């Protein structure tokens, strides 16, 4: 029953994307695939970070005004141009609007990780359930979806629909202490050096995409 959105007869495969554009230092053929989404990216401080954390990971910045897009275009191309051979090779970023569908853009399984930095708190569509089984349904089974905000009502929404949704599972205190992805993501972006010095709070949770039951 509670699983049926994800025991599927017809499951759909993204629309063609060039990625060879956005990565074009892996192109052999394409020689990876995007792994790490950083979802209404802004300026894309979080990539900027991440990049070095992750050197074998393709990392990926959605963003929906396209001014912001253009300006973090000719960011990372400066990143790449003022570095190594491989530096900041390694991030790109795109415009759309992540509440459009996601299965449009990547495959089943193929991300291990989503980063919410400081989502603004339904034009295209109401967000529901159904919003964060697309989630799941790019999201690899281990995969974690990452959450921060400083807007406590924002927070505990978020928190709300995620534990309530089956496919996704709380990590608790302990695992967020020691995981090198929740550091970055709390002072990585402008927003989040702007909350610290208004000395706001900074509300972190993060959850597990559960294995779908199996079903034959
Ligand atoms: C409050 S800002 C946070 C920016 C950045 N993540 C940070 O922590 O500094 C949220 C960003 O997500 C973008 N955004 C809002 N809705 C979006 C959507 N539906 N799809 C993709 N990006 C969106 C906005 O343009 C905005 O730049």
């Amino acid at each position: 029953n509670p699983f049926s959105d994800h025991q599927l007869e017809y499951p759909v495969s993204p629309q063609d994307m060039d990625w060879s554009k956005l990565y074009p230092y892996y192109k052999n053929q394409m020689t990876k695939k995007v792994t790490i989404a950083d979802i209404g990216c802004g300026f894309g401080g979080l990539m900027i970070d991440l990049s070095p954390a992750f050197p074998e990971d393709l990392i990926l910045g959605m963003e929906i005004r396209v001014q912001v897009t253009n300006y973090v275009e000719d960011r990372i191309i400066a990143l790449r141009n003022n570095t190594s051979k491989h530096g900041f090779q390694n991030i790109n970023v795109l415009r759309g609007n992540a509440m459009k569908f996601l299965p449009n853009f990547f495959e089943k399984g193929q991300l291990s990780k989503m980063f919410f930095c400081f989502p603004d708190p339904h034009k295209a569509r109401i967000i529901t359930n159904t919003l964060l089984s697309e989630y799941a349904y790019v999201l690899k089974e281990g995969g974690v979806v990452y959450t921060i905000t400083d807007v406590k009502d924002l927070h505990e929404w978020m928190v709300k629909h995620l534990e309530e949704h089956p496919l996704f599972e709380r990590l608790s205190k302990e695992w967020e202490e020691n995981d090198e992805c929740v550091k970055i993501m709390r002072n990585a972006t402008e927003e989040g050096k702007k909350v610290e010095r208004k000395k706001g709070d900074k509300f972190v949770a993060c959850f597990t995409r559960l294995p779908t039951p199996a079903i034959l």
